């Protein structure tokens, strides 16, 4: 469908990282993400949830997605979730806004998630 | 591993909502989430990622999941995702925040996502 | 009102800080902050609004204050923004999401804000 | 200082809403705000804190100022804190995070705050 088809591709944010997803057709998302910032190196696996039938009344399509910061060269010991809409015609864009969560000892907890916001294009 | 084994399980979180998920091997998360409030009925797909080789120094293991609100019942054009990290113990738990963005117009975008914290137990 | 008074009053919240404040007849919120973590020692400034005319249909009643992390001891170059309502009755609370923003470099402007929930009780 | 006077003014944001402030020698914000959004009309009174000794090794000035959405032509039952930084130059910015929450039943409580953010400008 139009929402499988507009999500599916290769996307960066304003940040420079690189977020490759496939969009299947009743609602998973799967693909890499590569971040230019922060505690990380090379290409992590995401995977999440989009809602496959959007409304057609002008809507955005609601979608959102995690990383678990560890593949084969590091492990930050943390998880971003992205929660977000797209939006398509000739300039798409998919606005989030995400929470990165470390592991932290009890104590530390209160300092445990940062919250942020990522605008993706497909340029 | 002992991360994949105490995530997997039945959680219920603050508002009486069920968690069901299943740790794999090297990072994935899936099953099944329902909530006690909100445009919801019956369960609905997560997928999402967990940290599979957590720092043993006395933090939490990172995850976080997304579901979108569609499923055979109903459809509320919309998404959450959790993130979070799991402690385990006698008394084990999930403790997250979250950000649910419903699909808007432009217009409509700076209403578009609430944000909450919950946090669940095996019981 | 009953408001102002429900609010005026010495809090504590889940990590054993202390939050005394006095709420004006107008909407204005003044008083003083001391964490119990993070970077920070003795008491510091706040400021911040509530909602003056509640509506008394069952609603908690909205509010907000903001602390600067500078004093005569520390400055942490932070500030702390909390947004919540408050609930009265025999054990009156206020429940809150806060976020917590660190003067950054724009380099790593993407990590300057933390993300939390607190919540008040008079005990 | 540099810092007072280069956050007093009149700021816009992306929405078109007016930012007016006057920082204060010790760490007070005081001023106005009109939400080109949502349930509001005119001007609402606004407090905060900043830092008002920064770091200047290059960082931003951290601030944070709420607004309860009452005036005297309406009542939001609302309140919004926005938490940010400050940076200098020729073209000078504000950006912040805001959580706004709403007065609401505890049972409604989950759904009580939105989350967004505002970039303002002096144009
Ligand atoms: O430092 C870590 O713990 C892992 C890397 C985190 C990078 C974050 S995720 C949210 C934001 N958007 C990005 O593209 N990068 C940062
Ligand atoms: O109303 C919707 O758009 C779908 C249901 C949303 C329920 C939310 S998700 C976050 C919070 N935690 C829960 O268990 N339920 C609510
Ligand atoms: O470390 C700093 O930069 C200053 C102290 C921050 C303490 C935070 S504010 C939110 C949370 N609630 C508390 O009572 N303490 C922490
Ligand atoms: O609808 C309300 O309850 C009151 C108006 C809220 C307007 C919000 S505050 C955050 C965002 N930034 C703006 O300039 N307007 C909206
Ligand atoms: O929701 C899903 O993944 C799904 C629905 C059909 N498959
Ligand atoms: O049973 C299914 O279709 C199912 C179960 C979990 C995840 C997904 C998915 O992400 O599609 N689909
Ligand atoms: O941007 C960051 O916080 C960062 C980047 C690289 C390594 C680390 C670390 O090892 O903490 N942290
Ligand atoms: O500069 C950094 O990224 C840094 C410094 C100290 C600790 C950490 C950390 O614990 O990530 N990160
Ligand atoms: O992480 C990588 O591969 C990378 C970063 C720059 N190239
Ligand atoms: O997958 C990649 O791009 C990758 C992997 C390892 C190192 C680097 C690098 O050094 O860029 N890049
Ligand atoms: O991963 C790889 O093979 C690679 C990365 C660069 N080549
Ligand atoms: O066939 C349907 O259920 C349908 C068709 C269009 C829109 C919607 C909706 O927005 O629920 N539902
Ligand atoms: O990112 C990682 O896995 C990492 C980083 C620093 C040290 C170590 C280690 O000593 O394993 N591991
Ligand atoms: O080089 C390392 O230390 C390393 C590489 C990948 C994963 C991990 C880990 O999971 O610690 N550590
Ligand atoms: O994974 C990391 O290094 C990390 C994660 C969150 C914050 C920070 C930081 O503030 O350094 N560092
Ligand atoms: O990261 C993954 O899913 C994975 C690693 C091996 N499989
Ligand atoms: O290639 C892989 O292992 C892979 C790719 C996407 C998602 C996942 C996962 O969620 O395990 N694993
Ligand atoms: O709690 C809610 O917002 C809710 C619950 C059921 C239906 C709807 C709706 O149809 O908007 N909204
Ligand atoms: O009471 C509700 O849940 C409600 C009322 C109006 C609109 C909506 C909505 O658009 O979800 N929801
Ligand atoms: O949603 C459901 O199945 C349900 C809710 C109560 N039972
Ligand atoms: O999957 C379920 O529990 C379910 C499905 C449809 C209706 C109901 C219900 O009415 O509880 N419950
Ligand atoms: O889904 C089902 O079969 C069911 C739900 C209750 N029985
Ligand atoms: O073998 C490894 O890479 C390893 C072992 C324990 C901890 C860590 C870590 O925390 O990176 N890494
Ligand atoms: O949840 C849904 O899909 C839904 C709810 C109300 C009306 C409709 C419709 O008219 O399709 N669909
Ligand atoms: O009963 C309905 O309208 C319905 C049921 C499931 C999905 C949808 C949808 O995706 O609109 N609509
Ligand atoms: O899906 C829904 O009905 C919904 C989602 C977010 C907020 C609200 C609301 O505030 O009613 N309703
Ligand atoms: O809103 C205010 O502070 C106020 C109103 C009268 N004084
Ligand atoms: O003119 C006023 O009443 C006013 C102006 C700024 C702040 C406040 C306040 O916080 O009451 N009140
Ligand atoms: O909990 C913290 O981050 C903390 C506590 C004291 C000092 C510092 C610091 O100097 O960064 N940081
Ligand atoms: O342990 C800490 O609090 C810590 C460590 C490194 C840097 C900082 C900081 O920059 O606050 N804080
Ligand atoms: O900060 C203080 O005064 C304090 C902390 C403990 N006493
Ligand atoms: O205001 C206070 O409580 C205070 C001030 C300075 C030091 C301490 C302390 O060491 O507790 N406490
Ligand atoms: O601030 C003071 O006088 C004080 C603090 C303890 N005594
Ligand atoms: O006199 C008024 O304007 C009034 C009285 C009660 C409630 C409300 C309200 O909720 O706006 N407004
Ligand atoms: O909290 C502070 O102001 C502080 C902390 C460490 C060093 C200094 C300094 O060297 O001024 N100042
Ligand atoms: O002891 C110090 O360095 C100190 C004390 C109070 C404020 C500040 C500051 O604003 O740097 N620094
Ligand atoms: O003011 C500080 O020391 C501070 C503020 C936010 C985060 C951290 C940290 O993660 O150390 N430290
Ligand atoms: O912190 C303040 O408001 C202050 C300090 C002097 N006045
Ligand atoms: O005693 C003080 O200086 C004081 C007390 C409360 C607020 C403020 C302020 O906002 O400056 N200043
Ligand atoms: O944008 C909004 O939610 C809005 C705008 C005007 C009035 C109302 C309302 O009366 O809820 N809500
Ligand atoms: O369209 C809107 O703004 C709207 C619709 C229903 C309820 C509300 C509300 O309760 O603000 N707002
Ligand atoms: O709110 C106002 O005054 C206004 C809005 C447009 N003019
Ligand atoms: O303070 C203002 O700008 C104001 C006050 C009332 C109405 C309007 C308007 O209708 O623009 N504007
Ligand atoms: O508030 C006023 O006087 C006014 C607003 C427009 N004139
Ligand atoms: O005089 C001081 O305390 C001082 C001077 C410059 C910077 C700082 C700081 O960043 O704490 N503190
Ligand atoms: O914004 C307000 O105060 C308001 C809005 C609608 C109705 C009423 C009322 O009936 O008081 N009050
Ligand atoms: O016109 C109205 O109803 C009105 C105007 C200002 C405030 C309030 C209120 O606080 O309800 N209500
Ligand atoms: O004050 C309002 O009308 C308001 C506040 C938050 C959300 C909404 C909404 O979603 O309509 N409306
Ligand atoms: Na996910
Ligand atoms: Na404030
Ligand atoms: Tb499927
Ligand atoms: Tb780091
Ligand atoms: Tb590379
Ligand atoms: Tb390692
Ligand atoms: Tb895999
Ligand atoms: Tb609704
Ligand atoms: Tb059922
Ligand atoms: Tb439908
Ligand atoms: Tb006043
Ligand atoms: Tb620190
Ligand atoms: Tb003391
Ligand atoms: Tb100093
Ligand atoms: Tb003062
Ligand atoms: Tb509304
Ligand atoms: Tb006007
Ligand atoms: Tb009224």
């Amino acid at each position: 469908g139009a929402a499988e088809a507009g999500i599916t591709g290769t996307w960066y944010n304003q940040l420079g990282s690189t977020f490759i997803v496939t969009a299947g057709a009743d609602g998973a998302l799967t693909g890499t993400y590569e971040s230019a910032v922060g505690n990380a190196e090379s290409r992590y696996v995401l995977t999440g949830r989009y809602d496959s039938a959007p409304a057609t009344d002008g809507s955005g399509t609601a979608l959102g997605w995690t990383v678990a910061w560890k593949n084969n060269y590091r492990n930050a010991h943390s998880a971003t979730t992205w929660s977000g809409q797209y939006v398509g015609g000739a300039e798409a864009r998919i606005n989030t806004q995400w929470l990165l969560t470390s592991g932290t000892t009890e104590a530390n907890a209160w300092k445990s998630t940062l919250v942020g916001h990522d605008t993706f294009t497909k340029v």
